[PDB]
This record gives C-alpha cells, sequence and structure tokens, in this order.
C-alpha cells in the first residue's frame, strides 16, 4: 500500500518533470521503474498523454538521436488510420502533438506520417511523395479558409489546381481532392493550443 501511494505520487512527479524538460522527466520515470525505457513503451505513455503538455510531446518526438527517433517511429504506429481519408488522420495525428517552427523536426513527423498512412491505406497513394504533399496542402487549405488573416478564399478549382502533377506525374481523383476540400471547408482542424 505505502510503496502504490509513493509510486503513485513519484509518476505524478515524473508527469510535471516531463511537462519542463521531456527528457528529464522520462529519465525521471525511468530509474523509478515507473516507464519501462523501450521505445513501445515511452511511445505508449506519449500517446495515452495523460497530463502532458502536447508541446512537450511534440519536444520529445522532434528530438534528434536514436531512441527519441525510434519512439516517434513507434508513436506514428500506434496510429490506425486504415480505412481513413487523408483528413481523417490528419485530424487524429495532428491532436496528439504540437511542435510550430521547427521545419526539420516536421519534416521527420510528417514523413513519418505519410508512410503509415499508405501503409495502412495501400490503394490511395502509390506514391509516399504523393501523400507527404497534399498533406502539407490540407493544413495549408485549412489556413487559407479559416484564418481571416488571408483574404483569398481558394475555391476548390484553386486546390485541384495547385496539386496537379504530384501523381507520379498525373492527378489526383478529383472527387479525393474534393472530398479533402469540402470536410475542410466544412471542419477545421482542431489544433492543440499552445499548452
Ligand atoms: C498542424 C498545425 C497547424 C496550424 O495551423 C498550427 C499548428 C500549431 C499546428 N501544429 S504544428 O505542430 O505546428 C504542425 C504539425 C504538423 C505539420 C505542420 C504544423
Amino acid at each position: 500500500m505505502s510503496k502504490t501511494l509513493q509510486r503513485n505520487r513519484k509518476m505524478a512527479m515524473g508527469r510535471k518533470k516531463f511537462n519542463m524538460d521531456p527528457k528529464k522527466g522520462i529519465q525521471f520515470l525511468v530509474e523509478n521503474e515507473l516507464l519501462q525505457n523501450t521505445p513501445e513503451e515511452i511511445a505508449r505513455f506519449l500517446y495515452k498523454g495523460e497530463g502532458l503538455n502536447k508541446t512537450a510531446i511534440g519536444d520529445y518526438l522532434g528530438e534528434r538521436e536514436e531512441l527519441n527517433l525510434a519512439v516517434l517511429h513507434a508513436f506514428v504506429d500506434l496510429h490506425e488510420f486504415t480505412d481513413l481519408n487523408l483528413v481523417q488522420a490528419l485530424r487524429q495525428f495532428l491532436w496528439s502533438f504540437r511542435l510550430p517552427g521547427e521545419a526539420q523536426k516536421i519534416d521527420r513527423m510528417m514523413e513519418a506520417f505519410a508512410q503509415r498512412y499508405c501503409l495502412c491505406n495501400p490503394g490511395v497513394f502509390q506514391s509516399t511523395d504523393t501523400c507527404y504533399v497534399l498533406s502539407f496542402a490540407v493544413i495549408m487549405l485549412n489556413t487559407s479558409l479559416h484564418n481571416p488573416n488571408v483574404r483569398d478564399k481558394p475555391g476548390l478549382e484553386r486546390f485541384v489546381a495547385m496539386n496537379r502533377g504530384i501523381n507520379e506525374g498525373g492527378d489526383l481523383p478529383e472527387e479525393l481532392l474534393r472530398n479533402l476540400y469540402d470536410s475542410i471547408r466544412n471542419e477545421p482542424f482542431k489544433i492543440p493550443e499552445d499548452d
């Protein structure tokens, strides 16, 4: 009983430590046998995200060292994108962490996302590059449609034109692009606040 109560408080302390500095928080949890030091177990901890700031989760997933890269891979693997369209998948992924203005880190994260989306849905995009480019197209479209600071609201026809030639030199099916455009137009991305 006393061991359990002590462990519960130390877990809570570990979460607070993580929010101050992700690597120190994970270190405390691992060193106190509250979390196993495996990429999969760390990833599951971050995916659950209990009491964890989404900016802190993003920071940890964005680190360059081997273990953090492995955690990123395992974290993306916890996402189940089978039979979801690209927007549905992005809604889930983009809600799970936050990391603005770190280009190289976002590149790694979005490449991992694109690879996972395509593995889950092999018939949609034959090229993962197509998936990556279209993923950013949808993010850009969300901002263009829903941020009043941009006065050019691109219509469907413009969105279609902007994506020409990215499907192995051909175009994406028009209905795929329409479905993605309409999904974003009717429901903006829910993006985690800076926490
Ligand atoms: C997805 C998003 C869109 C925004 O308009 C603002 C933010 C903070 C986010 N999150 S974001 O971490 O900056 C980001 C994640 C993945 C790709 C691009 C950006």
